[PDB]
């Protein structure tokens, strides 16, 4: 019965370190390990649920599931209810509940066959079409206690992606890893619960097929991977709520994913543009020197941020009355200049000045918008301002109150966007400034893997009160919550799409905001680490994703600062970003050649916006991601499999960094296909003719690798020092075609920040198609927003031989030139998106 598999066994002690005597005695197996594998592990006997009664409604499956033998856990659920619901051909849902008693729940032919084991009881999910067994919950014991849920499968392989916010490689490691879900404030690290949770992942499938599961569950948890391969999902608490996504294309899985969570939401066109922010912009004159310096050294900037320097005191919805006395006058310059501007904003507000001083908390007092203690009264921590009382964003008055702090400190000044800090929530003390009761949520049976070793470490105490839940249940919503009511009181203050930044984050944020990646090194090994954080968030529906650009904490170094540069311009979020006691990184900072190599990458980000902006359009509508792993393009070819040093923009834009100092050359991975470099452009081989293979390519410091798929077209905009100069410009296509001669793009287009927009159908959306010596467009929609834009250039990659001639509907053209050398044909022409043309060679 104990003639178990080393990578097989599933541990029977995950709550302590525990002796043969000990482990026998609770029916388990003991081997030590010969050098991580439990040595007390679950016979495959171990008492399990059994399934009672299982019957089939129109609603799907349901039955009953009943625990004869206690586990080790206190307060085992003996009696549970199973509902599986057939939901979709590619969604199916089950849930395990206790029918006798309301559990917190969180807040929000078909492609497979189900079938059920009856003791030990387990689900079992196949992909109809190749009988792959995708989950088996069978491989181990049930547990459903009141603070401990436990439910195991098979994995299909050993390729496995989800599971955020953590420091690690794309594809998670299936040698014994514990994955703590416990939102903190903590600087990037491996191994460690950073500031969000998403308990998704996507599975990958021998040949390219992928699956993949969302646990339903807000709860602190582990989930341990093992190599047999299997997962383990353990929750303190809640229910377990799981949907199972069949894809099979990785891309399909997402979107199935995002049908459940929410598909991204539209970002303002500015919001795709440069941003920059420190800590330590001390004054509106320091303030407005960057957007000077900036503009004096020909540098893009749409968005200009402060920090906790412009507040009163460290003071949510105030500003100081030195450094910051005419801030209301510097905004509105900002916007003169057609630029916008953002701030930091604290969840946490101050609860110690005089009564009747300070609105934010006066109000918030006497509409009970705060979480509460054990005595009824306000839950006090310590952040910035000192003493500060948090508000719950789970309380409907507390969203009124919000939405009313927000607009009247609009009008005040008139800020574009929210950056929401601190949200996990952080706490610079331990629980409150009165600690914690002695409770079983303070002090639970089973503690996850979280920094620190308990659930109160740099947040507040798990036993207060929220609106909904206590904290115990709702602390990974935190941030969300705050999400949702900021994206809320800005549609109400500004009446345009809302701008938030978040860090705290759980599944279904991307709906409402985007995130950065918190406070990173200023490092090579945290530059690396950047790509595959932010393909992991465009995997979980929050697109609009980056790094702090050249880092964060430290100090950066010029080396640093241009790669940085280079791969951030390919971040959907673009800012940089600095510490209080770091040396400057503003682009004008920086000697002559690396301020050159830099505005170079700005320039690039500015001229592919209407593309960016498109792929954003296409996550919004589709469920689409816009920063992609080349697995996600290319399932079928596993060399990709484990790559997450490079990145695609959608289908067609492959990004090659340099993550490394001294380099001046990079070996990337190149799918099968033509790639042309994007140098051949205007804004080393003119193309890769790829077998499916590496490829060392030519990276000198000025240089970044971005190479554009044959079989595509992109859209392109001329370049201003702003989104509101760029939008203006004419536009340009890069046509790559393949060797057949064919390529296909397309174009969204609206105002660029109105809200409903697809609900009123204000935009324009444009097919770009290249055949057989021609080029044309297919106009889906056309609106007052696109029926101006111009085009004046069409840039053609891969033409064998010189054109005799070039016509544009049908007349020759007045410029073009043809280079035999790299195969570009770029002719010159004027004409508009939205009016039908068609240009030829031959
Ligand atoms: C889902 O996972 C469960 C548990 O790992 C799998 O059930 C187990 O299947 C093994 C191998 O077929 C069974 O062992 C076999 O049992 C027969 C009858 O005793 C024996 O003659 C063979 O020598 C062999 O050892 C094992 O009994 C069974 N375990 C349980 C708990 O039922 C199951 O196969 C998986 N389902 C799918 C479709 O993969
Ligand atoms: C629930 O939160 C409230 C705050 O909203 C906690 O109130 C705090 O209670 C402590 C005593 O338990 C107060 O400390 C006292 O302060 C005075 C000076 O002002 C001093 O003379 C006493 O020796 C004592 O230190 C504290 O001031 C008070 N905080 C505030 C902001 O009034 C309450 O204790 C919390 N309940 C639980 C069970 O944690
Ligand atoms: C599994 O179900 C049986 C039968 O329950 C009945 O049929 C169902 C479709 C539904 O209409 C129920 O409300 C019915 O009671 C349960 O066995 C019965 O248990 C009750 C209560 O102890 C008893 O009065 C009956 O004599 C039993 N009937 C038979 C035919 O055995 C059984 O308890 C259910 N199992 C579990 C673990 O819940
Ligand atoms: C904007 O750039 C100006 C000009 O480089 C910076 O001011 C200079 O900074 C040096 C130190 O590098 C000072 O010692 C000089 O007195 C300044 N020169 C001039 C012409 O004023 C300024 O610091 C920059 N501001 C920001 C916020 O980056
Ligand atoms: C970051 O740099 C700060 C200032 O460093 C000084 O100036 C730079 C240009 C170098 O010449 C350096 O050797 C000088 O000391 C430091 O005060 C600060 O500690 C640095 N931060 C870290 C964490 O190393
Ligand atoms: O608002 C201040 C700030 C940095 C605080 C800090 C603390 C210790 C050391 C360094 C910085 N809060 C955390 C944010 O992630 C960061 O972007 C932001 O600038
Ligand atoms: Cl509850
Ligand atoms: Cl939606
Ligand atoms: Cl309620
Ligand atoms: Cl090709
Ligand atoms: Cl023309």
């Amino acid at each position: 019965q104990c003639d178990v598999p080393p990578n097989s066994r599933f541990d029977c002690a995950p709550d302590k370190a525990i002796t043969q005597e000990q482990c026998e005695a609770r029916g388990c197996c003991y081997i030590p390990a010969k050098q991580g594998q439990p040595w007390c592990f679950f016979p495959p006997s171990y008492p399990s649920y059994k399934l009672e009664n299982l019957s089939s409604s129109e609603m799907g499956y349901t039955a009953t599931l009943t625990r004869t033998t206690p586990t080790f856990f206190p307060k085992d659920i003996l009696t549970l209810r199973l509902d599986v619901m057939m939901e979709t051909e590619n969604r199916l849902h089950f849930t395990i509940k206790d029918p006798a008693n309301r559990r917190y729940e969180v807040p929000l032919s078909p492609l497979y066959s189900v079938e059920f084991s009856e003791e030990p009881f387990g689900v079992i999910v196949h992909r109809q079409l190749d009988g792959r067994v995708l989950l088996n919950t069978t491989v181990a014991p049930l547990f459903f206690a009141d603070q401990f849920l436990q439910l195991s499968t098979s994995l299909p392989s050993q390729y496995i992606t989800g599971l955020a916010e953590h420091l690690s490689p794309l594809m998670l490691s299936t040698s014994w890893t514990r994955i703590t879900l416990w939102n903190r404030d903590l600087a990037p690290t491996p191994g460690a619960n950073l500031y969000g949770s998403h308990p998704f992942y996507l599975a990958l499938e021998d040949g390219g097929s992928a699956h993949g599961v969302f646990l339903l569950n807000s709860n602190a948890m582990d989930v341990v991977l093992q190599p047999s391969p299997a997962l383990s999902w353990r929750s303190t608490g809640g229910i377990l709520d799981v949907y199972i996504f069949l894809g099979p294309e990785p891309k399909s899985v997402v979107q199935q994913y995002l049908d459940v969570v929410g598909y991204p939401f539209m970002p303002p066109y500015w919001g795709l543009g440069f941003h920059l922010c420190r800590w330590g912009y001390s004054s509106t004159a320091i303030t407005r020197q960057v957007v000077e310096n900036m503009t004096r050294a020909h540098f893009p900037l749409d968005v200009q941020w402060n920090d906790l320097d412009y507040m009163d005191s460290r003071r949510d919805f105030t500003f100081n009355k030195d450094g910051f006395r005419d801030f209301p006058a510097m905004v509105q310059e900002l916007h003169q200049g057609g630029r916008r501007y953002m701030m930091i904003v604290d969840p946490a507000i101050s609860s110690s000045g005089p009564a009747g001083s300070y609105r934010p908390y006066d109000e918030g007092l006497r509409r009970g918008v705060f979480i509460t203690n054990e005595t009824g009264q306000p839950l006090i921590g310590k952040v910035w301002p000192g003493s500060t009382a948090f508000p719950d964003f789970t309380n409907p008055t507390a969203l009124a109150w919000w939405e009313d702090m927000v607009a009247e400190f609009h009008d005040q000044v008139p800020f574009d966007g929210m950056w929401i800090d601190m949200n996990e929530p952080s706490n610079f003390i331990r629980g409150s400034e009165d600690g914690c009761p002695n409770n079983e949520l303070e002090n639970p049976p089973y503690v996850p893997g979280v920094v620190g070793g308990t659930l109160q470490a740099a947040t507040i105490c798990a036993s207060s009160h929220q609106f909904l839940s206590t904290h115990y249940n709702l602390h990974n919503l935190y941030g969300l919550t705050e999400a949702i009511a900021s994206h809320r009181a800005l549609v109400k203050a500004r009446g345009t799409r809302p701008f938030v930044i978040s860090r705290s984050t759980f599944a279904g944020h991307g709906r409402y905001a985007g995130h950065w990646t918190g406070d990173v090194w200023s490092s090579w090994e945290q530059l690396a680490s950047s790509v595959p954080e932010i393909l992991q968030f465009n995997l979980l529906g929050v697109p609009l994703v980056g790094a702090d650009v050249c880092g964060f904490l430290g100090n950066t170094s010029e080396e640093l600062c241009v790669r940085w540069t280079q791969l951030g311009a390919f971040y959907p979020f673009m800012r940089n970003h600095n510490s209080l006691l770091s040396l400057p990184q503003e682009p004008y900072s920086f000697s002559e050649p690396a301020q050159q190599a830099m505005r170079k990458a700005l320039t690039l980000r500015y001229a592919l916006l209407p593309h960016l902006y498109t792929l954003f359009h296409q996550a919004h509508v589709a469920g689409e991601t816009v920063a992609r792993p080349l697995f996600l393009e290319f399932p079928k070819d596993s060399s990709t499999w484990t790559v997450d040093h490079q990145l695609l923009w959608g289908e067609a834009l492959l990004i090659t960094p340099v993550l490394q100092a001294g380099k001046a050359e990079v070996t990337g991975y190149f799918p099968l296909g033509t790639w042309y470099d994007l140098q051949t452009v205007p804004i080393r081989e003119p193309a890769i003719h790829s077998e499916g293979q590496w490829v060392t390519l030519p990276a000198p410091l000025d240089t970044i690798n971005v190479h554009l798929r044959a079989g595509y077209i992109i859209p392109l905009q001329g370049p201003g020092l702003t989104t509101t100069e760029s939008r203006q410009q004419p536009m340009a296509l890069a046509v790559a075609l393949t060797k057949g001669g064919e390529a296909r793009g397309e174009l969204f287009w609206d105002d660029g920040e109105s809200l409903e927009v697809l609900e009123r159908g204000a935009y324009t959306q444009v097919i770009f198609l290249a055949r057989n010596n021609t080029i044309v467009n297919e106009l889906v929609r056309v609106t007052s927003e696109g029926a101006g834009l111009q085009l004046q250039k069409v840039t053609v990659l891969g033409v064998a031989t010189a054109p005799q001639q070039v016509l544009s509907n049908g007349v020759p053209v007045s410029n073009f030139t043809y280079s035999p050398d790299t195969k570009v044909l770029d002719i010159c022409v004027s004409l508009l998106m939205g009016e039908q043309f068609l240009v030829s060679w031959c």
